[PDB]
């Protein structure tokens, strides 16, 4: 069937859109080439519509149904609970889009009677009606990149009340079931370092290792009614409250399977028969579906000891090599299977034999050295997009502070330490806004984070090593430095110089500022300080940062 049918009505915005990098007095200090940097808008929504709209066909064999039976058996060991309206309301982002029924996210958060009462009506409706399609808004995402122009991605989401209801029915399922079903293959269970460890450990268990990333062209659009019903049969495997079963069944039929699409103007834009990107089950659905199709495809392609690491639609396999051109033969059969399963590639998958050159989740393992000289593996990425977005955030205040999220996730990296930390802490200093908590997203979930906690956060996630990394890899150094020349970013010599200022200004304030100055910037000096554990690190509750993924899932921790 066709992933989308369109009526001709446009995908429209709520307000005016900037595609051109906003410029303030702080811009040139970071990036000179403003022409590179752009944001996607509703303007290109037609281009995307062209791309995401295709016919799907599926060829399900025994490998598929065999993998499915295993997955279901594991799933049948999960007991999951209903969240109450109260609990579900507290998982709603303060800034989450308001309801069509006369209330917003903050009404839902402090549990106002208008909000709670409607949500009950929605729930009652879900239990009693299992046929009537649920309305969705379709929108074009505004996202910031560097010239490589990508069209805007699309986002499809149900009304606020339905979203609270999703949490009640499924939050606990989508949080706990993926790890039970897929074990070590589930990626959102890992911090950046734990992901690096699982990869390296897994790479090191192959006699002759081969790995590849599989890029599915428009994953959401490949996902069929079958897949979406297949994944519900997995959900229903759990021990569930009877109202959870009904609600999960109703939500699958009325929402997840598909339904009518409506623009911000209230115009009928058509109909979706594929995965919605703005529902609770998106990340978990994509994860289960990708792991199902991919595990089966390795039985097809007859891959030797195939190990997977799945995060939604992002797939990486590591297996035994059958020789360089037998692998090339192996992957084409894999792709053939994946393609039969309704999941063809965007780019053909190339086999790698250098772990440090496998790109999965936009990232790759690299290597550097700690204080002792000891080789330490860490996760890194191409800083192009991070710095393009940091440029936008230099001039605009936005819902998601990508720089803060990037510093957290990529603290051990050259570019994050030298540029991201140096630029943004300087800005917080200048405004004396070091103490203001900032929203940022990790695995799709929203978090309020105070920048002064960064040292404590970084020690816990990465270890004291991250404050001491040096002698980075030559290909890593080359990539950063080349990205810099491309974006017109100052050379790392200037950043080293700026950082000495920032450190000094931070040390002078004392308190947590000195702590930030001490650990985050010890790299800046030649006469270096000896770094010891911080007391506060034990007191932070990070248990929940890397359990599950919730892209488009309206989650706030
Ligand atoms: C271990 C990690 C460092 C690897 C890179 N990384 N980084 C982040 C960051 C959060 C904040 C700054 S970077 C991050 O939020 C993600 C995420 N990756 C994917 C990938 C693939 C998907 N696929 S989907 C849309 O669910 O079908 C979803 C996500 S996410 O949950 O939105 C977050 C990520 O993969």
């Amino acid at each position: 069937s066709m992933s989308y049918t369109w009526t001709g009505a446009l995908i429209t915005p709520c307000a005016a859109e900037e595609s051109k990098l906003p410029i303030n007095a702080l811009s040139n200090s970071l990036l000179r080439h403003h022409n590179m940097v752009y944001a996607t808008t509703s303007r290109s929504a037609g281009l995307r519509q062209k791309k995401v709209t295709f016919d799907r066909l599926q060829v399900l064999d025994d490998h598929y149904r065999d993998v499915l039976k295993e997955m279901k058996a594991k799933a049948s060991t999960v007991k999951a609970k209903l969240l109450s309206v109260e609990e579900a309301c507290k998982l709603t982002p303060p800034h989450s889009a308001k309801s069509k029924f006369g209330y917003g996210a903050k009404d839902v958060r402090n549990l106002s009677s208008k909000a709670v009462n409607h949500i009950h009506s929605v729930w009652k409706d879900l239990l009693e009606d299992t046929v009537t399609p649920i309305d969705t808004t379709i929108m074009a995402k505004n996202e910031v990149f560097c010239v490589q122009r990508k069209p805007a991605r699309l986002i499809v989401f149900p009304d606020l009340g339905v979203r609270v209801c999703e949490k009640m029915a499924l939050y606990d399922v989508v949080s706990t079931l993926p790890q039970v079903v897929m074990g070590s293959s589930y990626g959102f269970q890992y911090s950046p370092g734990q992901r690096v460890e699982f990869l390296v450990n897994t790479w090191k268990s192959k006699k002759n290792p081969m790995g590849f990333s599989y890029d599915t062209r428009c994953f959401d659009s490949t996902v069929t009614e079958n897949d979406i019903r297949v994944e519900e049969s997995i959900y229903q495997c759990c021990d569930l409250a009877p109202e959870a079963r009904q609600a999960i069944k109703s939500l699958t039929e009325r929402l997840y399977i598909g339904g009518p699409l409506t623009n911000s103007k209230g115009q009928n834009c058509g109909y979706r028969r594929c995965r919605a990107s703005g529902v609770l089950t998106t990340s978990c659905g994509n994860t289960l579906t990708c792991y199902l199709k991919a595990s089966a495809a390795c039985r097809a392609a007859k891959l030797q000891d195939c190990t997977m690491l799945v995060n939604g639609d992002d797939l990486v396999v590591i297996c035994e090599s059958a020789g360089t051109q037998e692998d090339a033969a192996s992957l084409r059969v894999f792709t053939e299977a994946m393609t039969r399963y309704s999941a063809p590639p965007g780019d053909p998958p190339q086999p790698e034999y250098d772990l440090e050159l496998i790109t999965s989740c936009s990232s790759n393992v690299s290597v550097a050295h700690d204080a002792s000289g000891k080789r330490v593996y860490y996760l890194t990425r191409d800083p192009t997009t991070p710095l393009a977005r940091a440029a936008w955030e230099t001039a605009r205040h936005t819902p998601v502070n990508s720089w803060l999220g990037n510093i957290i996730m990529y603290a051990p990296t050259l570019w994050a330490r030298m540029i991201l930390m140096t630029h943004f802490f300087s800005i917080l200093l200048a405004q004396e806004q070091l103490e203001k908590a900032l929203d940022c997203q990790i695995y799709g979930a929203c978090y309020s984070i105070e920048p002064l906690d960064l040292p404590q956060i970084i020690e816990r996630l990465h270890g004291l090593s991250a404050f001491s990394l040096h002698s980075y890899s030559p290909g890593e150094i080359n990539r950063v430095a080349s990205c810099l020349r491309k974006l017109g970013v100052p050379p790392l010599r200037v950043w080293r110089h700026r950082a000495r200022s920032v450190r000094a200004r931070l040390l002078s304030q004392g308190g947590r500022a000195a702590t930030c100055g001490k650990y985050l910037f010890n790299w800046a000096v030649k006469t270096k300080l000896k770094l010891t554990p911080i007391p506060a690190a034990s007191q932070l509750d990070l248990s929940g940062w890397f359990v599950a993924g919730y892209s488009g899932g309206d989650i706030y921790h």
